[PDB]
C-alpha cells in the first residue's frame, strides 16, 4: 500500500484504492511512462463488477435487489450478447468515470452532474438536438453547469455514434500563401474535414467549427451551430486599456466530444461532458502556448517589455496578465470561471473526502499541477499515486 | 522502444537507452509513483564493475582491446583477493560525470562534461576532510564565477565506517525553534540545526546564520567545523525598481553544493562526494523563498506591492512571486554570482536531449523535476514527453547517519 506524503504540511496517507486498478497503465519497474499523454464474454466481467460497484454505494450488497439485478444482466448477454442499463446505473456510472478521471482537477464536484440520456438516438439530425439541447442547458446564460449526454451504446455489425471533433466548441485553422495558420492550430486538420464537407471557411480566427456528426456506417453531416446558443466572451483587461483591441475572444462552455465513456464493459463512443472552465486553460495553454495561438510576445510588446532577454521575465508578466485579462473577462460577462488557486485549493479538499470516502485518489500530477504557478498551488506539493479505475473515460482513436 | 513526442514542435524519438536501464524504480503497470520524492557479495559488485569498465573503456574508443581485458581480470582478481577494488584516476573522473550525466532530475545536465573533479580519497581525518571541503569552495565559487565541481573521499569499504557530511549541503541557514512555535530562519534546517548545537555550535538567532559543518570520519563522532566566513560568498537580495524589497533583509548564498547524496561508481559506494554548480534563479525565488514551509516571504511581497490580496482572482500569488524572482536574477547580475533562469536552462536542457538522443539513444528524465516550479508551460521541457529510468554511474539518495 504506497505512503504518500505531503510536504507542505508533512502529513501521511496510504492508497489502499490503488489495489483494484484494472486497465495496467504504462510504467514498468524499468522506467516511468507518466509523463506520456497517449502511452467476447469478457462482457460479464466489467458488467458484474460495475453492479456490484452500484448496490454497494447504496448501502444495498448482500440483498434481494442486488441478488435480483445481477441474473438480468446473465440472462441478457445470453441471449442478445451484451445489455441495458437501468436508468440509475447509467447515471451512478456517468458520475463515477468522473471520479475516476486522473487528470480532471475539479472533481470535487463529481456529485453534481446532469445527465442526458440518447440512448433512443437513431440519425444525425437527430443528434443535433441532443447536443442543443445540452449546450443551452450547461451554459445557462453564463451560469454554467456539468452535463453528460449518453448516445447508443455500440454494438456489433453496425457502425458508431462519434462526434468529429474533439469538443462542442472549436475554433478553425487555415493555412496560407506561406503555409502558417491564421486562427487556432489545434483544429486545422478537422477544419480541413469541415471545408471539404461542404462548409464555406470565413476569414476570421476565431470562426466557431461547424459539428461533424456521423450516425452509424452513414457518413458524416455538417451541422452549421447556432450562434445564439454559443455564448462567447470578448477578452478584455481590467488595467491594460489596449488589450481589448487586440481583439481575442474565448467560448463559455468546455464539452469534450472525442471521448468513450465505459460503464460495465459498455462502450460509448459518443458521451459529450461538459463543465466549466479553469482560467490557466484558456489563458495559459490556448492562448500562450508556442503551437496553439501563440499571443505571448505580442501582448509583452504592447507592455512595453524587454524582450530582448530571458531574464527581464518578459513571458512570465506577459502570460500573467493574459489569465487576468481571462478571469476579469469570464466574471464581467457572468460567465463560471475557476482560478488555478481556487481550484487547486479544492481538489486538495477532494483527496481528503475520497481517502475517507474510497481510501484514496488516482491522480495525474503532471495535469493537476497548473502550467503557471505550479509551486505556489498546494498540489504541487502533494505527492499522488495514479492508476485506472472502472468506469472511465478513455481515449479513442480518430474516426479516420 | 518507448515512443516520445515533443508536443511543441511534433518531434517523435524513442527511447533506446531506457532498455538498459540498471536497477529498478517504483512504478509498476498498476500505477505510477513518479511523483513521489523518495522512491525506495562478490558476483554482483562483479557485474556492476564489469558494466562500468566497458562503459570507460567506450568512452576512450578502446572496446575490446587488451587494454579493456585487461582491467576486466585485474578487477576479478582483486575483488577475488580483497572483496573490492580500486578506481583509476581517469576512471574516477569518467565515473563522476557520468554520474551527473544519468541524474534524472538535473535540469543542468547540458555542463556535464564540464566537471573538475578533486580526488580526495586519500583523505584520512575529518580535518583534512574539511580543509579538502574548504579548497572546494573557494575553487568552485571563484569571487562569483562559479565552477562545476566535485570532491570524492575515500570510498566504503570492509572493516571501516563511512565518511559522511552530515549537512544536507555545504553552505545552509540556521533555523531556529521559536518562541510561539514558529521557526527563525529556514525551517528545512531545523533538525540540522539541533544537531549543531547538540554538538557544541554556539547558536545565532538571525534569519540568515550560516550552519556549520559536521563531518564524520569512519568511526568517529561527527566533529563540528565553522566556516570562514571570508569563504562563504553571500548575495543581498534588492529588486530593480521595488526600493523597499531591500529592507526585506533576505540573502541567499552563491554555491548550491549538495553534500548528502552518495556516488556510485561500478558498484563502489563513495558516501562523501558533495558536488556543486551554479544555481537556477526558481531555486531560491519560487521553492527556498516563497513554499509555504521554508522563508514563506509571498504575501508579505504582496501586500508590500499593494496587491489585493483578498481573492485568489486577483492573481496576487502569482505577481508577487513573479517579482521575487526578478529581484534574484537581478541581485545576482548585479553582485556578479553566475545565475541562470528557469527560459535560459530549460532552453539549453532542449540540446542536451537532442545531444544525448545521437550520442545514447534517449535521456533519463524525471519531468516533475526539470519543469520549473513558476511558467511551467512557458518553458519547453513542459511540452517535451520524458522517459524516466536509472542508470549507473550515479548519485543516489541515503539515510541521514543520526
Ligand atoms: C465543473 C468544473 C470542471 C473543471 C474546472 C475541470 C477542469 C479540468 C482541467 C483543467 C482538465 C485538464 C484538461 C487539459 O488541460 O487538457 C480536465 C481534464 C479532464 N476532465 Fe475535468 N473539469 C471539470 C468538470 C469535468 C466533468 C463534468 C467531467 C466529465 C463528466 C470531467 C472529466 C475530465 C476528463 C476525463 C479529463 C481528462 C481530459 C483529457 O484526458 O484530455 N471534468 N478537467
Ligand atoms: C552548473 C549548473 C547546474 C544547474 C543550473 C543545475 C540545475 C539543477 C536543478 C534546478 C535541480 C533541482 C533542484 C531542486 O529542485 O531541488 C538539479 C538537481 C540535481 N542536480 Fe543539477 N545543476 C547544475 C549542476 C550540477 C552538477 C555539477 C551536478 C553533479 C556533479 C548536478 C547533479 C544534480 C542532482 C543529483 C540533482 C538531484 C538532486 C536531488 O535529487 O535532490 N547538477 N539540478
Ligand atoms: C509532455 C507533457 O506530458 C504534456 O505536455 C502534458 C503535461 N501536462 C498537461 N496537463 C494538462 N492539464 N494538459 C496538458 O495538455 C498537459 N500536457
Ligand atoms: C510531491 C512532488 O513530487 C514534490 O513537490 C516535487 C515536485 N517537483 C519538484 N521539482 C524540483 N525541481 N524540486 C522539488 O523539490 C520538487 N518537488
Ligand atoms: C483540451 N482540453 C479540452 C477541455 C478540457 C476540459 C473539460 C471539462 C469537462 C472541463 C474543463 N474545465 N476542461
Ligand atoms: C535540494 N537540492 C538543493 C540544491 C540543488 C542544486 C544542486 C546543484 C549541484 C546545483 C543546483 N543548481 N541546484
Ligand atoms: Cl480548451
Ligand atoms: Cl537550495
Ligand atoms: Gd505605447
Ligand atoms: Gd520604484
Ligand atoms: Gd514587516
Ligand atoms: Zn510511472
Amino acid at each position: 500500500f504506497p505512503r504518500v506524503k505531503n510536504w507542505e504540511v508533512g502529513s501521511i496517507t496510504y492508497d489502499t484504492l490503488s489495489a483494484q486498478a484494472q486497465q495496467d497503465g504504462p510504467c514498468t519497474p524499468r522506467r516511468c511512462l507518466g509523463s506520456l499523454v497517449f502511452p467476447p464474454e469478457q462482457l460479464l466481467s466489467q458488467a458484474r463488477d460495475f453492479i456490484n460497484q452500484y448496490y454497494s454505494s447504496i448501502k444495498r450488497s448482500g440483498s434481494q435487489a442486488h441478488e435480483q439485478r445481477l441474473q438480468e444482466v446473465e440472462a441478457e448477454v445470453a441471449a442478445t450478447g451484451t445489455y441495458q442499463l437501468r436508468e440509475s446505473e447509467l447515471v451512478f456510472g456517468a458520475k463515477q468515470a468522473w471520479r475516476n478521471a486522473p487528470r480532471c482537477v475539479g472533481r470535487i464536484q463529481w456529485g453534481k452532474l446532469q445527465v442526458f440520456d440518447a440512448r433512443d438516438c437513431r440519425s444525425a439530425q437527430e443528434m443535433f438536438t441532443y447536443i442543443c439541447n445540452h449546450i443551452k442547458y450547461a451554459t445557462n446564460r453564463g451560469n454554467l453547469r456539468s452535463a453528460i449526454t449518453v448516445f447508443p451504446q455500440r454494438c456489433p455489425g453496425r457502425g458508431d455514434f462519434r462526434i468529429w471533433n474533439s469538443q462542442l466548441v472549436r475554433y478553425a485553422g487555415y493555412r496560407q500563401q506561406d503555409g502558417s495558420v491564421r486562427g487556432d492550430p489545434a483544429n486545422v486538420e478537422i477544419t480541413e474535414l469541415c471545408i471539404q464537407h461542404g462548409w464555406t471557411p470565413g476569414n476570421g480566427r476565431f470562426d466557431v467549427l461547424p459539428l461533424l456528426l456521423q450516425a452509424p456506417d452513414e457518413p458524416p453531416e455538417l451541422f452549421l451551430l447556432p450562434p445564439e446558443l454559443v455564448l462567447e466572451v470578448p477578452l478584455e483587461h481590467p488595467t491594460l486599456e489596449w488589450f481589448a483591441a487586440l481583439g481575442l475572444r474565448w467560448y463559455a462552455l468546455p464539452a469534450v466530444s472525442n471521448m468513450l465513456l465505459e460503464i460495465g464493459g459498455l462502450e460509448f463512443p459518443a458521451a459529450p461532458f461538459s463543465g466549466w472552465y479553469m482560467s490557466t486553460e484558456i489563458g495559459t495553454r490556448n492562448l500562450c502556448d508556442p503551437h496553439r495561438y501563440n499571443i505571448l510576445e505580442d501582448v509583452a510588446v504592447c507592455m512595453d517589455l524587454d524582450t530582448r532577454t530571458t531574464s527581464s521575465l518578459w513571458k512570465d508578466k506577459a502570460a500573467v496578465e493574459i489569465n487576468v485579462a481571462v478571469l476579469h473577462s469570464y466574471q464581467l460577462a457572468k460567465v463560471t470561471i475557476v482560478d488555478h488557486h481556487a481550484a487547486t485549493a479544492s481538489f486538495m479538499k477532494h483527496l481528503e473526502n475520497e481517502q475517507k470516502a474510497r481510501g484514496g485518489c488516482p491522480a495525474d500530477w503532471a495535469w493537476i499541477v497548473p502550467p503557471i504557478s505550479g509551486s505556489l498551488t498546494p498540489v504541487f506539493h502533494q505527492e499522488m499515486v495514479n492508476y485506472f479505475l472502472s468506469p472511465a473515460f478513455r481515449y479513442q482513436p480518430d474516426p479516420w
